[PDB]
Order: C-alpha cells, then sequence, then structure tokens
DNA sequence: AGGGTTAGGGTTAGG
DNA sequence: TCCTAACCCTAACCC
C-alpha cells in the first residue's frame, strides 16, 4: 500500500494516495477564466464551470426548481413526500434534511447528540 | 431563531 | 489502476 506523510493514512493504490494529498494543501491551482473564481480540484472547477450555462439539468416534476444532481432531486423529493427520515434522539423531532438535524442538534443541544 | 438555498469542501461509485 | 463526477457534507447568506 501506500501510506501519507501527513496524516500517515494507507491507501490502497497511489492515485488513492495522491488525490487525498490535496486535502492537506493550501494551493488552488485552477481559476475559471468567466469569473475569476480559484479552485482547490480541476472536479470543483469543472462543477463550477455548469453554473455560468444558466440553468439546472434536474427539473423537480412538481415545483418549479431544479438541481444540478439526481441525488439533490431525490432528496428534495421529500419536501412533496413529507417524509422526516432525520430524528433528533434527545428531543424526538423530525427532520427533513441531515444538515437540519445536524444544526438543531448543535444549537438546541449543545451537551452532545 | 429556524432552516431554505447556493456554492464549494472532501469522498466514493463505477466506468 | 486511474479518473470523472455524483455523492455526502457544511459554510455562508438570507428569507
Ligand atoms: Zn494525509
Ligand atoms: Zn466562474
Ligand atoms: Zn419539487
Ligand atoms: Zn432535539
Amino acid at each position: 500500500p501506500h501510506f501519507c506523510p501527513v496524516c500517515l493514512r494507507a491507501f490502497p493504490y497511489l492515485s488513492d494516495l495522491e488525490r487525498h494529498s490535496i486535502s492537506h494543501s493550501e494551493l488552488k491551482p485552477h481559476q475559471c477564466k468567466v469569473c475569476g473564481k480559484t479552485f482547490k480540484r480541476s472536479s470543483h472547477l469543472r462543477r463550477h464551470c455548469n453554473i455560468h450555462a444558466g440553468l439546472r439539468p434536474f427539473r423537480c416534476p412538481l415545483c418549479p426548481r431544479r438541481f444540478r444532481e439526481a441525488g439533490e432531486l431525490a432528496h428534495h423529493h421529500r419536501v412533496h413526500s413529507g417524509e422526516r427520515p432525520y430524528q433528533c434522539p434527545i428531543c424526538r423531532l423530525r427532520f427533513t434534511e441531515a444538515n437540519t438535524l445536524r444544526r438543531h442538534a448543535k444549537r438546541k443541544h449543545p451537551e452532545a447528540m
């Protein structure tokens, strides 16, 4: 395997080690020449380039909202299905999105959750 | 005060 | 094994 010099995590392949190593650096070697913003990873720049095309591809059949990815439309569908699968173990309230529950825990239960 | 929205971080599935 | 990008996740902004 291949271990990292910083965190000393081992990885199966060399490509696995080199892509992880970017996380420990601060260089942003990618710049969008449309708006000027810089980016850390090639995939960040290419995802950001999609913004300048104007319209996200994934349309919700039930409302006018659009999304970059299929997974983000699926999560959005909970708005319509009414599902709240993220339940706080302390207060037992149910939330639609995991980040809503996380921000709820840190604000309402600072004694960890 | 709560969480919706957008954009950007790292992470992982699969071609 | 490598690479694209969809994925998971959170900061910032704001209704
Ligand atoms: Zn490392
Ligand atoms: Zn740009
Ligand atoms: Zn919708
Ligand atoms: Zn709670």
